[PDB]
């Protein structure tokens, strides 16, 4: 990536800012700019490519054979019980949670068993994250 | 990616800005700007690409053969009881959430058994995010 | 991806901004912009391309073969009983929420078995999320 | 994608911005711009192409195959029960909200068993969320 | 990445600031500037690439063979149980809040089990992150 930039408040090439009550007496201001930007980026001279892939069996005998691609379970047991018993009582709540399972931002390119990949694969990813703001 | 950008306020490439209340004087303003950009992207010189895959099964005997992708879940057991019980009591609830399972963003390309893939692949996200204001 | 921007407020090229209750006098402004864009993206020089797969079965006894994609859920309990049982009570509830699954933005492209791709693959996501605002 | 923008309230290529009582005196303005774009986007030179795909079976005895895609429930169970018993009692509930299931975008461009794609694929989502306001 | 930048506030080329009730008197400004940028970046020259893998299995007899991906749970409790009782009490409670399983960023480009790649992966992060502000 050639060019990746996260930036708060302001970006700016060139930047006459007169904010909260100044005085802006005589300026004389001459700005002059040659700006030239060449890109040549990802250009590929290939003659020949060749991806290929042969399987074969012969007299074989093959029992029980199990296979099992990534991110497996099973056996998840989520237990969040809440009792609340009052006789004679005062109860004041403000700014009360509860959360289990929270998936904001979730990027899944290749995920595979076999995977043969000629090329150019790229994530980005930018945010400002609050989670909680209160009072 | 040749530019990615996140920015929170202003973007700007000559910024003359006043604000709050200045006093903007004699001012002669004289801007002479050439730009020139060429972008040359992703040009490919190919002659020959080939993509063969062959599979040849002869006098084999296949019994109990599992091949099962990735994400299984199986058995997932989510329990949350609130029980709430009061004789003579003052309950205030302000700002009271109660969130299991939540997803904002799910980005998923390529998700297989067997790929073969000659190109280019790109994910870009951006977001801000606040979850909870209150109060 | 030649720009991707996320820009809070305002994009501008050239900005004169005036804003609460300043004095503008005496401004002469000349501008003076030559800008030219070349884009040449993607342009692909490809004689003789070829995607070609074979598959041959002979004298093969085949039992009990089970190939699954991705993505299974199976089994999955979700139990969130609520009671409430008052005598003789003040009970004062503002903003409160139960939620179990919530998805706000799924983009799934290729998910399959057996993929051959030739080509370019893209995802772009721009958001602002704010989930709950309340009081 | 050449160019993909989120702009919160303002995209400008030159602005003269006068707003909230500001004095505007004497002003010449002068703008002279030359701009050119020119795009040359997705252009192939493709001499052959050939996308071929050949099965055959012979002499084989196949019992039990099963072959199932992504994406499969099953068994799923969702309980919420709510009881309010009250006896003598003041409820006052303001922004009460209970949701399952809720999908906002969903986007699916290519699930499937076996595929073979030669191409361009792009997918691109922009959205301001706001899920819950209330008070 | 030729250029990665986190800028907090403000990004720019050449910067006239004038904020906070300053005096700006006779100024004359005058800025020449010649800037040209050259990017030649992933130019590749190639004459042959191959990529080829080849299995074959004969008179072979195969019981009992278990190959399981990455990223597996299995058996997983979760118990978190609360319980309050009072007789006759006061409580107050602001900014309190339970999280099991909180996930912002997941990305995850290549998780496979056979993988033969040629080619360029960039993985690009930026956030400003804050959890939790209340009072
Ligand atoms: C500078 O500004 C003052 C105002 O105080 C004015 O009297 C004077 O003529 C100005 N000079 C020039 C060169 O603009
Ligand atoms: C502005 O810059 C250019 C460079 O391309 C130069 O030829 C020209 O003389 C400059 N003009 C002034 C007034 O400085
Ligand atoms: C690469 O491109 C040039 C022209 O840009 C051409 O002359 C040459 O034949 C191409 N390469 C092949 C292998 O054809
Ligand atoms: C295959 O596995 C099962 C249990 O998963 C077992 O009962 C069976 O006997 C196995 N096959 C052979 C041929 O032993
Ligand atoms: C500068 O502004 C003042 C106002 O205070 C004016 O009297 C004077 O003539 C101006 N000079 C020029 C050169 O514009
Ligand atoms: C403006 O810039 C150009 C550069 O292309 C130059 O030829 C010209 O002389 C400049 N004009 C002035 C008034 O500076
Ligand atoms: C590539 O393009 C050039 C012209 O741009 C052409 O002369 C050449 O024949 C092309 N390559 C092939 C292999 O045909
Ligand atoms: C295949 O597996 C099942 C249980 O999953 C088992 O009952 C059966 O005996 C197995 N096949 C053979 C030939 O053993
Ligand atoms: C500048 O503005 C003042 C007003 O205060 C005016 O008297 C004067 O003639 C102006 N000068 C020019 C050069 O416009
Ligand atoms: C404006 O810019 C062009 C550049 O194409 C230049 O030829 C011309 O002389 C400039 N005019 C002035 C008044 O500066
Ligand atoms: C590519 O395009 C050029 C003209 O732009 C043409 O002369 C050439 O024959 C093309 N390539 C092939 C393989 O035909
Ligand atoms: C296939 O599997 C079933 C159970 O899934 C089992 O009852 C059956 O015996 C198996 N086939 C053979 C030939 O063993
Ligand atoms: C500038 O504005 C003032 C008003 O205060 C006026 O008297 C003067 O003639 C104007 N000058 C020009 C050059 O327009
Ligand atoms: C405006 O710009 C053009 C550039 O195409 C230039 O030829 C012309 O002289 C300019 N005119 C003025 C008044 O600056
Ligand atoms: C196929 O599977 C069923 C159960 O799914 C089983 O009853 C049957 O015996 C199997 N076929 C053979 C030939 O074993
Ligand atoms: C500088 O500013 C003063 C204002 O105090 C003014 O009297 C003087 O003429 C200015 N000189 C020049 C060269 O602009
Ligand atoms: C501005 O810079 C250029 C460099 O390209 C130079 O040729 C020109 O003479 C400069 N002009 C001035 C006024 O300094
Ligand atoms: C590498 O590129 C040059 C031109 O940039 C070319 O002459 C040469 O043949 C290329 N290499 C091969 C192995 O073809
Ligand atoms: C690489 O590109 C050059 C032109 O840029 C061309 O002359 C040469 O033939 C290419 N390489 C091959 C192996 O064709
Ligand atoms: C395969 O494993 C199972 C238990 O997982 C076992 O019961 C069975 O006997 C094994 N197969 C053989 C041939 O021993």
């Amino acid at each position: 990536s050639i060019d990746v930039k996260y930036i708060g408040v302001k970006s700016a090439y060139v930047s006459y800012d007169v904010q909260k009550r100044t005085i802006y007496l005589n300026i004389t201001n001459t700005l002059n700019i040659t700006n030239n930007n060449y890109y040549s980026v990802e250009v590929e001279n290939i003659t020949a490519q060749v991806q290929f892939s042969k399987t074969v069996i012969g007299k074989a005998r093959l029992n029980n054979i199990t296979i099992i691609g990534p991110l497996d379970m099973k056996q998840i047991d989520y237990t969040v019980p809440t009792v609340i018993a009052e006789e004679m009582s005062y109860m004041y709540d403000f700014c009360t949670l509860i959360s289990i399972k929270v998936h904001n931002i979730v990027l899944m390119m290749q995920v595979t068993v076999t995977t043969t990949y000629f090329g150019h694969s790229e994530q980005i990813s930018q945010e400002r994250y609050q989670y909680v703001d209160c009072g």
